[PDB]
Formats: C-alpha cells, sequence, structure tokens
C-alpha cells in the first residue's frame, strides 16, 4: 500500500508484495519466518564480487562463536575491520540473507567484515546473542592478526536489531573498558522497547516492517520487562553520562519506518551526550532499504550505501 | 597465446592472462597458488541467485567432515541429489572459487547439491580426500532427510579433478556394494597419472591449464608411484570388469586441453565395459571452462552449463 512520497521502485515493491497476499509475517513458525527472507533474497540476481569470504570459528568467552570474515578481495596485509550484527528481528536473518549488504559495505569501505553468527531467538533470548557480539569484537581486537586485520582499527555496524546490537556492543565496551571502536554504524537501528512514536502510530502498516512484526520480535527477543528497561535492551533509555565518551556514530533513518523516531532519538542523544553523530534520514526509503535484494539497485539505496562504505573508511584510516 | 580455433573470448582471456605476467603456478606456495583462483573468482560480477546454501558438519568414517548443502530456492520437500567435488588439481580449489559453477548446477538441475570440503594437499595426500568423499557420499545416502534430500536419489559429480573425484567414488561405491549412484557428471577430469597423450603434448603450454601444473598437481596428491597405479588414483587403469555396473555417465571434455585425451579415453572404457556414457567434447574450450567466472558467460560455456544441469536432472526423477 505504502504511502505518498514513497520512492518509486519502493512503492512497487509494496504493491508487488500486497499482491502477492500470504500470512503476517508474525503468524508463521521461527522456521517458516526465516524461509520467507531467504526466498526473498534468493530471488533477485545480485553483484557479489569483489569480496573473499572465509569461516572461522572461535572460542569466547565460553562458548563456541562462528564467524564469517569477509575481506576485500586481491588486497595484500592487515586491513582495518568492522563487526557486522545482522538484523531479521532477532528470529530471522543470517549470514547469506545478509551477504550482499556486507558485500556492499566491504566493497565500499576497503575494510574487512566479522559476521557474527549470534544465536537467534526464540532459541535463546536477551542478553545472550549481544553477550556473544560483544565477546567477538573483544576477541577480534586481540586476535586481529590471526584474521588478517588490524584489530586495533575496529568499527561495530548492523542493520535493524544488528544496529540495536552495535549501539549495545558499543556501550558494553564502554562499559569493559575494552575494546577501543573508531566507529559506529548504525543502520535504521531498533533503539526502544516501546511502540508509541509518531513513526510507530502513522507506519503501523502498510510499509514492510509493521508494528505487529516489532511486538512479535521483542516478545521472541525477551518478555522480561525489567529487561527491557536495561540500556543493552533499549540503549534509548541511557543517560548523557552513560552514553558520555562512545564512538562516532553514522545513524541513517528510514523515512517511512515504525522505527525511525527512535533511531533519530538516540542519534540525539548521543549529540547532546558530546558523541559525535552524524544522522541522516533516507527520505522515500522503508525499513531495510539496505537489505533486500529487491531495492538493492534503487538509486536511493546505492547512494545510501556508498555513503555507509566511505563512513566505515573514513573512521578506520591509520592515524 | 591460444591457438587456431580457441573461442573467440576464451582467447582474448588468454592474452589478457598473458600480458599480466605472474609467476607460473606451480612456481607458488600452495597458499598463493590459492590466492591467484581466490582473486581471480572473485573479480568478476556473477549470477548466484536462486539458490539457499547452508553449512553442515557431519561425523563420518572417524572424522568430521564439512558440507555446503546447496538447495533451490523457493522450493519444498525433499529433492534428489547430487555430492560435489571441487576442483583446482587439489592444491587449490574450496567452495568460494567454485560457487558459481555449482550454484549455475543446482539452478538448472533442481536438485540439490553437497559440497564436500575435502582436505587439501600436500596438507593430505592421496587417499585422504577421495575417503572423505566417498564418507560424505554414503552419509548423505543414509542421513538425507536430515538435510532434505531423498538420498535414494543421488549422483556424483565434480571438475577436473573433483571429476577424477566422482569417479573414483563410483568406482568405490561399486567395491563397497553402497550406496547406489544414479549417474556420474565428469567435467573435464582427471583420470590418469601420465603425462604422454597427443592432448598432453599438443596443449603443454598456452592454454591456461600446464603440463607444468599437471605434474605438481600430482606431485602434491601423491608421489608413491604405486598409489599412482591404482584405480583410486587413475580410474583410466581400471579394467572392464572394474568397471562393470557403474552408474550412467556425462563426461564433457573440451578441445584445448592436456586432459581432453583421458577424459574422452575414460568414457571408452565404461562404453567398452557396458556403462552407459554420453561423452562429449566442448570445442574452443580450455580446462575449467565451467569453473573460470571470466569465462561464465562465453555461450558455449553457458550452453555446457545448461546440459550438466538437465542431464543431473534427468537421472535423478522418481522412478
Amino acid at each position: 500500500s505504502g504511502s505518498p512520497g514513497v520512492e518509486q521502485h519502493t512503492q512497487a515493491f509494496l504493491e508487488a508484495l500486497e499482491q502477492g497476499g500470504g500470512k503476517p509475517l508474525e503468524q508463521l513458525s521461527p522456521k517458516d519466518a526465516r524461509a520467507v527472507l531467504t526466498g526473498a533474497q534468493a530471488s533477485v540476481k545480485v553483484d557479489l564480487s569483489g569480496i573473499e569470504v572465509k569461516e572461522r570459528t572461535i572460542q569466547a568467552n565460553g562458548q563456541s562463536i562462528k564467524l564469517q570474515v569477509v575481506r576485500p578481495a586481491n588486497v595484500k596485509g592487515e586491513l582495518p575491520v568492522f563487526m557486522f550484527f545482522h538484523g531479521g528481528g532477532w528470529v530471522l536473518g543470517d549470514f547469506p540473507t545478509h551477504q550482499r549488504l556486507i558485500r556492499d559495505l566491504v566493497v565500499g569501505s576497503g575494510a574487512v567484515a566479522v559476521y557474527v553468527d549470534y544465536t537467534p531467538s526464540p532459541e535463546s533470548h536477551y542478553p545472550t546473542a549481544i553477550n556473544q557480539a560483544y565477546a567477538a569484537t573483544q576477541w577480534v581486537a586481540e586476535h586481529g592478526k590471526e584474521i588478517g586485520v588490524d584489530g586495533k582499527r575496529l568499527a561495530v555496524a548492523g542493520n535493524s536489531v544488528g544496529g540495536n546490537m552495535a549501539a549495545v556492543v558499543a556501550l558494553k565496551a564502554k562499559e569493559a573498558g575494552t575494546p577501543a571502536l573508531r566507529f559506529q554504524l548504525l543502520l535504521w537501528p531498533v533503539t526502544d522497547a516501546s511502540f508509541e512514536t509518531a513513526s510507530y502510530k502513522q507506519f503501523a502498516d502498510g510499509h514492510f516492517l509493521t508494528t505487529g512484526m516489532m511486538k512479535w520480535f521483542w516478545d521472541n527477543y525477551t518478555t522480561d520487562a525489567k529487561a527491557r528497561e536495561q540500556i543493552y535492551a533499549s540503549p534509548l533509555r541511557a543517560s548523557s553520562e552513560q552514553l558520555k565518551g562512545l564512538p562516532p556514530a553514522l545513524v541513517q533513518t528510514a523515512e517511512f519506518d515504525v522505527l525511525r523516531d527512535e533511531g533519530e532519538a538516540y542519534a540525539r542523544k548521543l549529540n547532546a551526550a558530546g558523541v559525535t553523530v552524524t544522522s541522516v534520514r533516507y527520505n522515500g526509503m522503508i525499513h531495510d532499504y539496505g537489505l533486500l535484494n529487491p531495492l538493492s539497485q534503487v538509486p536511493a539505496v546505492k547512494a545510501a550505501m556508498r555513503q555507509a562504505g566511505t563512513e566505515l573508511k573514513v573512521h578506520l584510516q591509520l592515524e
């Protein structure tokens, strides 16, 4: 259905989905919901060139954690590196569904991505995945040489709940005093377990990500109300003092997205706390505009991805 | 350099490599040789759509063996399946270097590919990789339900030394009396540890795969002369009785390939032994025409890949 002002190809995409019908995502089993994203991402020819992908399993904070290391192809020597935390509402998502987005960030930045295969929900609940995410980030900082990266030049990045994860890993790194981070790339992040922002009200349905989906995503992640109030679940709830000293951020938000307002609000809180922030709203876009392969050639999406890669590159340079 | 009759795009490719210079592959460390293929495969935009890839580790014949299961996207239910053994001269190759070839076979056949991550040489020597290859093939036959396939409808496939591996797994399955195989797809296979065929003499240099490379590949695999004489290393040496009862085969050979004659000779031996064989020489082509991403849009290559997928499909049907 969409709205006046939705970018033309995105609007066509929304209409094609409406005609296709099918059950609301949140009425599916996690397995069947996962298959929706898998199938949709696979239905589109996309450019995945210019990268070399290798899996690595690490022992970090008491568990085995699987990584996918995505390196710019045909480049010798140590490279700087960004952790990549995937979206999908905690229930969905994985490496191959996100590979095109990751590839675009790697090719556009010249930096290595370290995808972390965190445990999905509801198989696990908060704070399992963020603890794995942080553990892997600390491991890369310490052991980067083993995977061809300079762990001292380290950023965090992610889309959607992965943007939540990147923001929270940055907070955990501050709390732990390690590792040092150059940059946080927050792509249309989830930042608050509340559903009353103006954007949540305006875009509740008809714009791909629905309020119904977000509540289901949060419910699968954790139904503990006290957990949801913690800054490691809802970083928007952090005080200025808690946010002070966090790494420079680029926050991209989508105009037609229930999560738009909380993402922009988080950018404002970082700014009020003295953190360097660039906050950019991509007009015409829906949530996960940079993830969804059917939208990967939309010119505004390409421009957003060029920016995301360039800003990673700018913040990951030698001194 | 090439020759009169090399297909036009292939000839341009050979000339571009000649101008680029660089050391002979066999003068590189295994690590640096592996990087040559990795980098070259990554330098080309290719279509990888229409598949879903998932890794699976199995316990088979006393070891952990890593698989990549490549399924046609958006398809429900049990599907038939082919093992995929990668090429690269035993020293080189892996899943991502071969992903486009595998994808083409999966999309074109509608069957699931099971890539087997056998141990490279010289890290291991014969018969380590073929024992892993067979073990994984027997595992899929027995446990197919666990990875969404019908293990009773099982083929083997591979390119180059992977074609050697597929042929040898078929012989091992005959010797072991299990599992039943529907089909063997031998894409420009290595079949004999000898270097005196007319094609070896004619195409020793200038056509990408050189005699120098083949001797180095064999040396890394095994320098045991007695091992090389075994049919599980050199299947061309098998007698008619040893070949009797093997599954139907499609053997594609390349016209401009040192390995052309031994591949065609193996097809003849299968035929003489009563095995159903279709043996097709793709004129104008060099070795690994179906692997190399810079050649993936050459019309003859697309036609060869359409055939390979179709023949898999034909032999993997219900009764």
